[PDB]
């Protein structure tokens, strides 16, 4: 119902070809430890580091 936004906490930066970087404060919304997200930024989907973002309006 709201569980689905988050925002980072921590700068990410891609290391393969299914992750996403991302920027401090950036919000993301997810579509385990490594989530299926899309960047509310850059609209760019990948997988995100889970206990890199925290829950988000
Ligand atoms: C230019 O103005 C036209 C547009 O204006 C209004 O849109 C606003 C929008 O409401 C507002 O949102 C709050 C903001 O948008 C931001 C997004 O919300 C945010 O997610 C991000 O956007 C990302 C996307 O998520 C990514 O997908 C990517 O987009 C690029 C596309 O990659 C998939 C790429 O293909 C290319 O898009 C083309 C597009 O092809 C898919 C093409 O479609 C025909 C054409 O788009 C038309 C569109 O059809 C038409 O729709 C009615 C209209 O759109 C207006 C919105 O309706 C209006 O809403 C209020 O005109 C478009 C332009 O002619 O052209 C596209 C551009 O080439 O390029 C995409 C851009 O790279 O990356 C973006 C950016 O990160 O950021 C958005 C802001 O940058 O702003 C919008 C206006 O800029
Ligand atoms: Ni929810």
């Amino acid at each position: 119902g709201s569980h689905m936004t988050f925002v980072a906490l921590y700068d990410y930066e891609s290391r393969t070809e299914t992750d996403l970087s991302f920027k401090k404060g950036e919000r993301l919304q997810i579509v385990g430890d490594w989530w299926l997200a899309r960047s509310l930024t850059t609209g760019k989907t990948g997988y995100i580091p889970s206990n890199y973002v925290a829950p988000s309006d």
